[PDB]
């Protein structure tokens, strides 16, 4: 029944929908095109920030290390970094900016610190994720051309990895809580997965959008007096200049939580 609802939502939208939900109360999953590749876009910022968190486990004060911001660093979307031109920002400030305001400059500094996009992929292979891959920097990683395997993952792999990072033992206890704290304090996700959930629920999410009307959101949801949920909703359209469809993500969220 839930599978037929998710199918009808896709058919009526004319796009391609990717859903993976993990319920920790019974360890069950709800999957739709869960092994198909979808372009992550901005969502990829969770894996870049976590890579820096894992690095900081063995290097002392890393989130304190400062990084120079120049005007030539700036690209299409940098709401926080553009306030720091010819100043510095710590790796904590950049992590918080990438995750909570979706600053592409912050993400690029996080990518460059660990060694580049292939070095973020290497961090994903360390955790047991063999589908994730990062190839380019922001914003070119958002091109989301159908067929292109660059900067993609599957809904199943991301859901699994998100659980390991935010609830499981993939990072240290302090590092885990920090990511949770960052994702919970996001400002960008009110119209996406959150919109199809009850208002009172605590949510930590990372949104994303790009070419071909690609509309994305990955989330860990903590309902009061319940066990938490992990949800990945990835959507993409056939037309190159298609507008976003966040409402499809909210609708998919509702179908799978009630
Ligand atoms: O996916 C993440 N981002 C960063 C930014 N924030 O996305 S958000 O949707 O999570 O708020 C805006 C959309 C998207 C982005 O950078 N814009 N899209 C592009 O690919 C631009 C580069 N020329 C088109």
């Amino acid at each position: 029944d839930v599978q037929q609802k998710l199918a009808e939502l896709e058919r009526q939208s004319g796009g391609r929908l990717g859903v993976a939900l993990i319920n920790t109360a019974d360890n069950s999953q709800i999957l739709y095109r869960a092994d198909e590749r979808f372009a992550m876009c901005s969502t990829s910022k969770v894996m870049a920030a976590a890579a820096v968190l894992k690095k900081s486990e063995s290097e002392p004060n890393l989130l304190n290390q400062r990084v120079e911001i120049k005007k030539s660093d700036l690209v299409n979307y940098n709401p926080i970094a553009e306030k720091h031109v010819n100043g510095t920002m710590s790796l904590a400030e950049l992590s918080a900016a990438a995750l909570q305001y979706s600053d592409n400059v912050a993400m690029n500094k996080l990518i460059a610190h660990v060694g580049g996009p292939a070095s973020v992929t290497a961090f994903a292979r360390q955790l047991g994720d063999e589908t994730f891959r990062l190839d380019r920097t922001e914003p070119t990683l958002n091109t989301a051309i159908p067929g292109d395997p660059r900067d993609t993952t599957s809904p199943r792999a991301m859901a699994q990895t998100l659980r390991n990072l935010t609830l499981g033992k993939a990072l240290g206890d302090s590092q885990r809580a920090q990511l949770v704290t960052w994702m919970k304090g996001n400002t960008t996700g009110a119209a996406s997965i959150q919109a199809g959930l009850p208002a009172s629920w605590v949510v930590g999410d990372k949104t994303g959008s790009g070419g071909y009307g690609t509309t994305n959101d990955i989330a860990v949801i903590w309902p009061k007096d319940r066990a938490p949920l992990i949800l990945v909703t990835y959507f993409t359209q056939p037309q190159p200049k298609a507008e976003s469809r966040r409402d499809v993500l909210a609708s998919a969220a509702k179908i799978v939580t009630d």
